[PDB]
């Protein structure tokens, strides 16, 4: 037998950092969960019990805190690139670092219509994430994403003209509820190293904001022919607005809301044009994915 | 042996309702999870296999949908009271109904600074809840609550002067992070029946909004001596602003963020006044509760 | 305003303890999650910012570890009583301690048909729990429970003869699937203090085992007329077998498995006597509760 | 822009099936959660709103139930292959089906030391899973796995001789607790189609059982030098025992249990050889992965 692939490291490292503006008194907080996995010339730790090649996962944890102390933690694309580069430069036998970061929302509170200097609220479980793969001699690959954005529209969604055969019971519809949890990922062109990532720093926050905006606007405004058709429109616009993105991927559950026929009870009308009360279905759900790139 | 207490019904009934304004085209959605448990002269179903006394839980489910079809579902205090009253009036042998409702947020989207007529976002997992107990001959008891409101302040929290003995290792502090998930419940004076609940309908939404506002403002502005002291201030203000509330209960986890000593690494300073990077602790957590009533 | 009720302490304190038999080499592990909440003359911490009355929750955490170091942690009824008694005896102004313990399963592994001295498996998420309330001058009240026991029987469950009215669509049945998650609690007669709890130590493990056995046997063997009727039979037997129990409470979800009509597809027969494939329903669910005491 | 990749289908389809032996009266139940995603010539549904190419996800759901009605559902490797083959044969424009199945445990109850004919218990959340990719013209690729197997050993684990530098605080140890949740996957040699899968049917259950046994025995018996070294030993043995497996992958969290120094309290000794009470850590955790193949 032989080791075909191996990676190891520390997962679920929670980190909080505060920045204090001495002049204005304003404080800004960041909270993240970080995972770092390393690859390299570490096969002998598996095959020969040779621990000499192992950077202990506890040391990886220490490194994450130290790096957060000495560097900005925002945008996460930059922080992940600094962290990943550290491991490949510090350790001769480590040749790839894989860094995943989940950013948690802490939104500044407005009290009496003014921004509070040091109080924050978690407005939604929506996350901003990055995956950074730093590979010695091959640069830095970054995938940025948003996840956990849950939306619903109560009309202006249709689904008709699909294939009908002996397995089909679904009725065509010209007016339905559409609800989904959005997972969207944009993959950046490969960067040669940290200098190049630094040169593009302003684009990261801007592109995240654009991706969010395009997602929300398109969902709200499209008279949707299907999840497939609406999601393609989203991806198209993101690629148009940021030339440094190579591909956009969306993965969308279709969370069903079923009509409830109440006609058995005193002829109560609650279907089609008369539908007011629906039963949200926890499962099963549609799952629709697409990866869109450039011509 | 004897049956000392019994209740039964249907839990986790998910309901969505849409209202369509024909004039303006504007649609408004409500989504809830409902539990209804009944009590009454039902002992023989347990002791003698006498199912004749059982209103099937499937029928309870049907009733929830039918009631939502025929009545407003907001404020939840009113809907729960209608639903509970139904069971005690319809069934001679049923003498109490216990209705729990969890309201899920669907917030209207703003697209280009204008409210969208039919698109919604789940902004946070914060819930608005009610517990309604309708007891034949004893009226309607309503407890309203908000839960899942997660906040953090990065300074202006202290904790010193606590009891110190041979079990104590905690250092006194004059500057710490305070973060919690807020669970707040206000209990209404007993209502004589549905007519009285209807007469107070405008107070329900107003009091929920007030409770939320007081919670957020007090948390942000109090130079907190302890969780205990800050939560008492909140409860005091709510009771002052709504005479029809008898008691306010808060239950607050104290979610710890620990300093990380980095001095072992190149004398790096990251404690006390130099603390910038902290380790959020998933567990254990403080849990602090108080029920405040009128003198 | 006045403080009507208050309690505070530490939740989610995870504890592991190992016992090593020097003679035999055999090791036995225990893992628990503990919550301790205190009550007493602590109102001024809420109303006057007087921290002098507060035993810090961090100290409560220390106390739990110290108590586990110096005492047996099994049965949990004894450990909880020791822990609760500690607080009311040590602190003059603390008059009640509320201790909740969840015991996690670590079952010794059998390797080649022999018990391994030091390796364990988590066989199921079933828990054994206790709630111990130690109140100065009123003794020790203990509720023991098992939870998270999930069972299913594929036949020998019926449900017919229930009330039918204009809200009813449910068909009567003489053969259905019954599946539930069992939550069973037995409440001990009040104990005068720790000496009395110690005198009954062997009964705790025995009664837990009996409750589990009675639950499983009755469920498997009863030709069930309803969840209500079957659960009553369980509670009856437990009360018969342990005179020191005052009441038994069961809380049982009825997790539905629906027939799927496939006759639309090539006349496929999959209902009634021909039912083979079913759709488990995640929600809604029946919820059936009973508390049984002595005549 | 262009569609680079696309797949869509139905997730979280819960299925139960019962087999009734008429002769013996014995019933056997199977419960699974299934996901089916399709690929093929479906780009126009995204780019041109052409629904004519879409097999509705609701139809996919129907197909899963119909296929379960007409075929055995065990072993899951066979069922997944039948289901995936169906879609590529039935629909000309569908060229790949991806089927994921999670099997839930329903273990027959023993009542009074005899197997019950129709009553079952969920003993643990351990799962048996399969991923089946059926690609037109390229055969059937099957990955089988077990997941959610949680184990702990209280001694006979060491970790010393790792790299020490200015980022390292971890002390070397010759005796520690090792606990993990096991995720193990074995990938079968490619099969040419359903006939070949059928010819190997007895190997699927046997190999699952072997993988489980090897995992448990090796964990219990290895005087472990590291997670890396122990997991390699497991993978080696599985590959030796089943020639039709090409690779074995393990992914193992290292769930830490920390010593608690209690010496500050009355010189209490609870570290090193005196360690009895430990604090399980919910996060962070080590994460160690390896893929082992043949020379
Ligand atoms: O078994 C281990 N492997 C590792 O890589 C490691 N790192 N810290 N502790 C550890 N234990
Ligand atoms: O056992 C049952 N008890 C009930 O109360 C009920 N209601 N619907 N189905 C049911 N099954
Ligand atoms: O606000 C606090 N209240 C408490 O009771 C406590 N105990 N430890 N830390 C604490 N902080
Ligand atoms: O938007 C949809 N896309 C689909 O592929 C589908 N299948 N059923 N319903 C559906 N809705
Ligand atoms: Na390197
Ligand atoms: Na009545
Ligand atoms: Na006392
Ligand atoms: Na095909």
């Amino acid at each position: 037998s032989a080791v075909k692939a191996a990676r190891y490291g520390k997962d679920n490292v929670r980190v909080y950092k505060v920045h204090k503006d001495e002049k204005t008194g304003v404080q800004t907080v960041y909270e993240m969960t970080v995972c770092v996995l390393l690859e390299g010339e570490i096969e002998t730790s598996y095959t020969k019990a040779d621990n000499s090649v192992i950077v202990a996962t506890d040391s990886i944890k220490n490194t994450i805190y130290i790096t957060a102390k000495q560097n900005p933690v925002t945008p996460p694309e930059l922080f992940g690139s600094i962290l990943g580069t550290h491991f490949i430069e510090k350790y001769n036998h480590i040749h790839a670092a894989h860094v995943n970061i989940v950013c948690h929302r802490w939104t500044r509170m407005d009290i009496d219509g003014k921004p509070h200097p040091h109080s924050f609220i978690r407005d939604s479980e929506e996350k901003r994430n990055v995956q950074v793969d730093v590979v010695e001699g091959k640069g830095i690959d970054i995938k940025s994403s948003l996840s956990g954005l849950t939306v619903l529209k109560s009309t202006n969604s249709q689904f008709w003209g699909f294939l009908r055969d002996e397995y089909t019971t679904l009725k065509e519809t010209w007016d339905r509820i559409l609800s989904t949890d959005v997972d969207a990922t944009w993959q950046w062109k490969n960067f040669s190293g940290l200098q190049e990532v630094r040169s593009h720093v302003p684009k990261f926050d801007a592109t995240w904001a654009t991706a969010r905006e395009v997602t929300l606007k398109t969902f709200a405004e499209d008279n949707s022919a299907s999840v497939q058709a609406t999601m393609y429109k989203m991806a198209e616009q993101i690629l148009a607005r940021q030339q440094l993105i190579e591909t956009v991927e969306y993965s969308l559950p279709n969370k069903h809301y079923f009509e409830i026929d109440l006609s058995w009870h005193k002829g109560l009308q609650n279907t089609g044009k008369n539908a007011e009360v629906f039963a949200p279905q926890s499962d099963p759900n549609g799952l629709i994915k697409c990866t869109v790139g450039r011509s």
